[PDB]
C-alpha cells in the first residue's frame, strides 16, 4: 500500500560519474552500513566482509580485502567511519575493525561489549561505540584497548534504527532506547548530565546532532527535542506523528517521518516551513543536502531530488532495481549512494 511515482518535470538529468560492485551488499537484512569519504578516496563494504578503497574521481580500486577470510561471514554492520589513517567498521559478532587507509591491512581488531550496529565516532584520540547491550565504550585509536565502559540504556528489543554518539568539546552525547539523552566526559567516562525527553519494528535514528551549542534528538514517542549542550536543559519540544531520521544544516532541520513524509523546520522553536507527502510508504533513506538539493533514495530503487526552500521535486531517476536503504553521503563534489545488492553510484547534477 505505497504511493505511486509522482509525475515530475525534471529540471536536469542526474549523471552517473562511475559505479562499482561491493560484494553482495546487505541483501534483505536491515543494516546501517554506508559508504565513507576522506582525502580523495571512497571506502565501502558489504555484510559478508568485502571492504574496498576506490579513487573518488573514477571508482578504480586502490585496495580490496575480505574480512570473512582473515583466518564464514563477518556480519559488518556499523560504519563505515574514516579518521586519522584508519577505516573503522563494527560487526554483529561484536568486533570493531581498524584498517589502514594505505593498504587495507588490519591495524587492530577488538571484541567490544556487544553487537556494533551503529557507526563508530572518533574524537580526542579515541573511537566510541554504542553497542546493542546498552553500553558506551571508548577505545584508543592506536591499539584498540578499552579505556572505559559506561552503562547508558537497555539491551535492545529491536534490530532496526541507529544510535551513535555525537562529540563536542571533550564530551560524548548519546541517546538510545529508553527516552534519555546523556552527556559524558571523554577523559574517563564521567556522567556530566542526563535528561528525559520521553515518558519492536522501531526504526528511529536516536543519534544526537550538535550545532552551535544545541543538541537536537529524536525519541520513540515521535518527539523532536532541542537541549542546551552545556546543561542538558530542554529549550523546546515538537510533537510530530513519529519521526524516523533527520539532518541539521545551519538553522534548518530536514526530517523523514515513519510514513515517509518529508518536513523542513526552523531551529528557532521547531516551527514547520513545509511538508511533502507524495512519497508516502515508499520506504525512504535518510536525506542528504547535496549542492543546494535535498536527496533521498527509496525501496524501489528511485532517487528523488527536492528544493529545500519549498519541498518541490526538481528531479526523479531510477538508479538500481535492488532498492536503497542506507545513508547517501557527499564525496568530492559528488553524491555517493549504495544499493541493497552492494552496487555503489557516484552521481552529479
Amino acid at each position: 500500500k505505497m504511493s505511486p511515482l509522482p509525475t515530475v518535470e525534471n529540471q536536469f538529468t542526474p549523471s552517473t560519474s562511475w559505479s562499482t560492485s561491493v560484494g553482495d551488499g546487505i541483501g534483505e537484512f536491515y543494516s546501517n552500513l554506508h559508504p565513507a569519504f576522506a582525502d580523495g578516496v571512497v571506502y565501502a563494504a558489504d555484510r559478508k566482509g568485502t571492504v574496498k578503497a576506490l579513487n573518488a574521481d573514477d571508482g578504480k580500486e586502490v585496495w580490496s580485502v575480505n574480512l570473512a577470510e582473515k583466518d564464514t561471514p563477518a556480519l559488518l554492520s556499523g560504519g563505515v567511519t574514516v579518521s586519522g589513517g584508519h577505516v573503522y567498521i563494527g560487526s554483529e559478532k561484536a568486533q570493531l575493525y581498524a584498517l589502514n587507509t594505505s593498504d587495507g591491512t588490519v591495524a587492530w581488531q577488538t571484541r567490544v561489549a556487544g553487537e556494533a550496529l551503529s557507526r563508530p565516532v572518533v574524537s580526542d584520540g579515541m573511537v566510541l561505540v554504542h553497542t546493542s547491550n546498552g553500553q558506551l565504550q571508548a577505545l584508543n585509536e592506536t591499539d584498540g584497548a578499552v579505556k572505559w565502559t559506561v552503562n547508558l540504556d537497555m539491551p535492545a528489543l529491536s534490530l532496526r534504527g541507529e544510535s551513535a554518539p555525537a562529540t563536542a568539546y571533550g564530551a560524548a552525547i548519546v541517546g538510545g532506547d529508553n527516552g534519555r539523552v546523556s552527556a559524558v566526559l571523554m577523559q574517563q567516562g564521567q556522567m556530566i548530565w542526563q535528561q528525559r525527553i520521553s515518558t519492536r519494528l522501531n526504526d528511529v535514528d536516536t543519534t544526537p546532532i550538535i550545532v552551535n551549542g544545541v543538541v537536537y534528538a529524536l525519541a520513540y514517542n515521535g518527539n523532536l527535542t532541542a537541549l542546551d549542550l552545556r546543561s542538558g536543559q530542554i529549550m523546546w519540544k515538537r510533537e510530530l506523528g513519529s519521526v524516523n531520521d533527520f539532518i541539521v544544516d545551519g538553522n534548518r532541520i530536514y526530517l523523514v517521518d515513519q510514513n515517509d513524509r518529508l518536513l523542513a523546520l526552523t531551529t528557532d522553536g521547531g516551527v514547520t516551513l513545509w511538508t511533502q507527502s507524495d512519497l508516502l510508504h515508499r520506504l525512504l533513506t535518510a536525506p542528504v543536502l547535496y549542492n543546494g538539493n535535498l536527496v533521498v533514495g527509496d525501496s524501489e530503487g528511485y532517487m528523488h531530488w527536492v528544493n529545500p526552500e519549498d519541498g518541490h521535486f526538481v528531479a526523479q531517476q531510477k538508479v538500481d532495481s535492488s532498492g536503497f536503504l542506507t545513508d547517501p553521503v557527499v564525496a568530492d563534489g559528488r553524491l555517493l549512494i549504495q544499493a541493497k545488492d552492494g552496487t555503489l553510484y557516484a552521481i552529479t547534477r
